[PDB]
């Protein structure tokens, strides 16, 4: 069984049409404000019940975004892409191996790898470090592959699921304003 953290539902659509067995992990202090996380957070419920996944919702806090800022804030001002995102998705993939660990998995691996905007190689490579810090095997896939970002669009169309425009954290949107 693998853990498998969840960054927003348009990215679980298209990892679910590439694994069967896994326990989903929707951990993800980098989203603010509190607003934008609930409502990811309650468009992945909706995916959750609509096909009967097993999703466990992660700690979300002051305390929580005060440890994710720490970990990102000597780079606030290097763009998406560069260490910032590095450390970003580091944190949140250390908590997910963590968990899995502590729930007994054996393997672990995010959505994130289903996201059309973020970089393979630098994921790759985070879990991979992480793999070896903590002994949890790290599971890749490019989930993007198939066209199955696609068949995660049609399906979020179809269920009426929030689509985002912005990564998450206050970085990202002040950036989609420019
Ligand atoms: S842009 Fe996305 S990956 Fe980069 S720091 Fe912000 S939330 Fe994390």
């Amino acid at each position: 069984t693998v853990l498998i953290h969840v960054s927003c539902a348009p990215d679980l659509l298209t990892t679910i049409f590439h694994v069967r067995d896994a326990e989903f992990f929707f951990y993800n202090p980098n989203i603010q404000p509190l607003s934008e996380y609930e409502k990811r957070r309650e468009a992945v419920d909706k995916v959750a019940n609509h096909f009967s996944l097993n999703v466990r919702y992660g700690e979300y806090s002051t305390e929580e975004i005060r440890k994710w800022y720490t970990a990102v804030k000597d780079y606030k001002d290097l763009g998406e892409g560069s260490k910032r995102c590095e450390r970003c998705i580091s944190f949140l993939l250390e908590r997910t191996a963590q968990e899995a660990r502590k729930r007994g998995h054996e393997s672990f691996s995010t959505t994130l790898l289903a996201s059309p905007r973020k970089n393979l190689p630098m994921i790759e490579n985070i879990g991979k470090t992480i793999e070896e810090k903590y002994g949890v095997k790290f599971f890749f896939k490019n989930f993007r592959k198939g066209g199955a970002y696609q068949e995660g669009v049609r399906l979020s169309k179809e269920l009426g699921i929030y689509r985002q425009n912005y990564c998450g954290c206050v970085f990202s949107l002040l950036e989609r304003r420019e």
